[PDB]
């Protein structure tokens, strides 16, 4: 079997279960350890899944009870980890990881302990230790040894294993895999090292709802709004809603982990819960998004036009690489107000961006998974999994 891990929000997990589906399809009995938000997810999907660990959305934990990244709770998170994995690793011959750190190397040290490959994933290009200085990984490194180590350490030797330090470099490993699109996320030309696979993306095969189809039926193509897993900014339903309006358009606002919702009976807004985004966004006049990976990855490859709202961390760095595409429009800023985003919208509603994005969209690649299970047949060797991708 392969065994694929991660801690983390939406966008740190659906890679993953692409990449087990995928593996599934290619005759390979993967399985997945995740955190316990993702159980319905990886169900519709016919991917088997173990989950470990607290949510990470904060509205399916209880009041008060601290995220699985808080410091509060790591050796706890570290334990959890050691506990839970042991089952689901039996009869692995690969791992693949992402996310929280300490689960992370929690899950390398078992693949240590079973000598079988271990391979981490990031899926934004600034993540890569290769794009960090040296005191950066100093730092890194000093870090998770002191908040985590002694932890990791405690675990490892109740399997027989030596300490480990190092945590940065143990945990990514020294060359982390890039699941992302290089046309969105081009690497830079000196990096030999990195293996690009392209975005990991599962086909998505789930009807739309009845009543968002109704909606796409009823009326001209909406704008899309929503901020993913991550917060929105102040009054982002009122701007986002009273924007698109402005524009002569109806709106689908996602919900999302921020929970927003209409701010009146309006029957030109349709408020969406968990939706499949690679046929919705192809029926749709513009997307207006926060920028994270994964949901910049799936607007670029349905060719709707963008605006980014960035927010935080690499956010900034999608809405950059939408401008620079000439795919969308960068909003100036996390916080629109209902004239920034109407220009914006505006801007994005133009016949040469629906063109342009259009034509960016057929660059995109949907394989990298297959290039992922490739790779994995290669480490292994060093069956059903070789004539699969013979066939391919
Ligand atoms: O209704 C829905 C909602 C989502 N999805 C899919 O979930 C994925 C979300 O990916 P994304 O990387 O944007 O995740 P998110 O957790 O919001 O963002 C962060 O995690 C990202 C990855 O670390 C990071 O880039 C960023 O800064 C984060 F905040 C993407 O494939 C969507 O198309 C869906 O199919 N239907």
């Amino acid at each position: 079997g392969v065994l694929i891990t991660g801690c983390g929000s939406r966008g740190d997990t659906e890679p993953l279960v692409a990449l087990a589906a995928r593996l599934r399809e290619l005759g390979a009995d993967a399985r997945m350890c995740l955190p316990p938000d993702y159980v319905e997810r990886c169900a519709e999907v016919g991917v088997p899944m173990v989950p470990v660990g607290r949510a990470v959305r904060a509205g399916a934990r209880e009041p008060g009870e601290l995220p699985p990244g808080a410091a509060e709770v790591v050796t706890e998170v570290v334990a959890e980890w050691f506990d839970k994995v042991p089952a689901a690793i039996e009869g692995c011959d690969a791992v693949v990881t992402t996310g929280l750190l300490p689960a992370a190397v929690a899950v390398r040290s078992m693949a240590e302990k079973l000598g079988i490959p271990y391979r981490y994933t990031v899926l934004s290009p600034d993540h890569l230790p290769s794009e960090q200085s040296q005191a950066e990984r100093d730092m890194y490194n000093q870090g998770a040894d002191r908040l985590f180590g002694d932890a990791v350490n405690s675990h490892r030797a109740s399997i027989g294993l030596p300490p480990v330090e190092h945590l940065y470099d143990y945990g990514y490993t020294d060359q982390p895999w890039l699941a992302a699109d290089p046309v969105l996320s081009p690497l830079r030309p000196t990096d030999l090292g990195t293996v690009q696979t392209g975005a990991w993306i599962l086909p998505d095969q789930r009807p739309l709802s009845a009543e968002l189809e109704g909606f796409l039926r009823a009326g001209s193509p909406p704008v899309y709004v929503g901020f993913g897993s991550g917060p929105a900014p102040a009054e982002a339903a009122r701007v986002a809603i009273e924007a698109v309006r402005a524009q002569g358009r109806r709106v689908v606002l996602s919900s999302g982990w921020a929970g927003l919702g209409r701010i009146d009976e309006g029957d030109d807004c349709l408020v969406v819960g968990e939706v499949n985004h690679q046929v919705l966004f192809g029926r749709v006049a513009a997307v207006v998004h926060h920028g994270g990976a994964g949901t910049t990855t799936a607007v670029t490859r349905a060719g709707a036009p963008q605006v980014v709202v960035p927010q935080k961390a690499d956010q900034p760095y999608y809405a950059g690489r939408v401008a620079d595409l000439g795919v969308g429009v960068a909003h100036d800023g996390p916080t629109p107000t209902v004239e920034s985003l109407s220009a914006a919208l505006a801007t994005a509603l133009t016949p040469g961006i629906r063109a342009r994005a259009a034509a960016v969209a057929g660059t995109i690649r949907t394989d990298g998974t297959t290039v992922a299970a490739k790779l994995l047949l290669e480490a292994i060797s060093r069956a059903k999994l070789a004539a699969a991708l013979e066939h391919h």
